[PDB]
């Protein structure tokens, strides 16, 4: 886990991407699909197509959302590790299930900071306390297997 502190650096930047969650939702989607063309291929309608036809489609909300109420949930209970420890085993159990391991997780890793800024500049330290959760994601789908 992420010491109180840190938990708290990443809530305090997450809230403002949060506020707006169906639109942010979106364009981390978009996003990730731009910079990382590749991780559109783990999923059925979007491998193929183009971020054009991504962003038409009437599927992306269903699929971004999901992501982001559990991005929500892990921000919660970041300090606290026994939370933790269950929901990092239940998420890798689930992605690599589908063929997504850390490759994929470290591309997210790489990007999201500066997805955050680009709603919001975060508090100082927030960036490091994102790449330490990140970290901890990583690491239970190395876990797993992948
Ligand atoms: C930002 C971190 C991520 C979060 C928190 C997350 C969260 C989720 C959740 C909660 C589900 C289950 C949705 C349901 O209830 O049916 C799911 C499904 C899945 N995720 Fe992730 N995910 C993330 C990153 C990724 C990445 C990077 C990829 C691929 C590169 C990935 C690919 C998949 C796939 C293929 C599914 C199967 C669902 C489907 O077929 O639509 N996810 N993920």
């Amino acid at each position: 886990s992420l010491s109180a502190a840190e938990a708290d650096l990443a809530g305090k930047s997450w809230a403002p991407v949060f506020a707006n969650k169906n639109a942010n939702g979106l364009d981390f989607l978009v996003a990730l699909f731009e910079k990382f063309p590749d991780s559109a291929n783990f999923f059925a309608d979007f491998k193929g197509k183009s971020v054009a036809d991504i962003k038409a489609s009437p599927k992306l909300r269903d699929v971004s959302s999901r992501i982001f109420t559990r991005l929500n949930e892990f921000v919660n209970n970041a300090a606290n590790a026994g939370k933790m420890s269950a929901m990092l085993s239940q998420f890798a159990k689930e992605h690599v299930g589908f063929g997504v391991g850390s490759a994929q997780f470290e591309n997210v890793r790489s990007m999201f900071p500066g997805f955050v800024a680009s709603v919001a500049a975060p508090p100082a330290g927030a960036d490091a306390a994102w790449t330490k959760l990140f970290g901890l994601i990583i690491d239970a789908l190395k876990a797993a297997g992948a």
